[PDB]
């Protein structure tokens, strides 16, 4: 599914991400935007062999099992394919583990480089929430 911007904000808020670990909803929408362009089926291979999955581009080195990343963990305890569902529940639950792990939203290099410190509320402006 490719979400629209306010549809995704609403989905994110419904699943408890708005102010999760202190991160206001516009930060989660901005991170989505640049990690996957709001498409639940996004995938990208990293140089190391791992792969990043879904709207928040969650990586198989630590978080999900995709059967082909040697040495990796699956600390979300889910198949990476779960992360590509039109229903974002598995992406969100795994993102709340990731942002709790120590470095907050810096675990998402696109949110540090493209969202951190910017007027992230522009990503939810206008939306009914
Ligand atoms: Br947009
Ligand atoms: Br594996
Ligand atoms: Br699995
Ligand atoms: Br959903
Ligand atoms: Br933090
Ligand atoms: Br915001
Ligand atoms: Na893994």
């Amino acid at each position: 599914k490719v979400f629209g911007r306010c549809e995704l904000a609403a989905a994110m808020k419904r699943h408890g991400l708005d102010n999760y670990r202190g991160y206001s909803l516009g930060n989660w929408v901005c991170a989505a935007k640049f990690e996957s362009n709001f498409n639940t089926q996004a995938t990208n291979r990293n140089t190391d062999g791992s792969t990043d999955y879904g709207i928040l581009q969650i990586n198989s080195r630590w978080w999900c099992n995709d059967g082909r990343t040697p040495g990796s963990r699956n600390l979300c305890n889910i198949p990476c394919s779960a992360l590509l569902s039109s229903d974002i529940t598995a992406s969100v639950n795994c993102a709340k583990k990731i942002v709790s792990d120590g470095n907050g939203m810096n675990a998402w290099v696109a949110w540090r480089n493209r969202c951190k410190g910017t007027d992230v509320q522009a990503w939810i402006r206008g939306c009914r929430l």
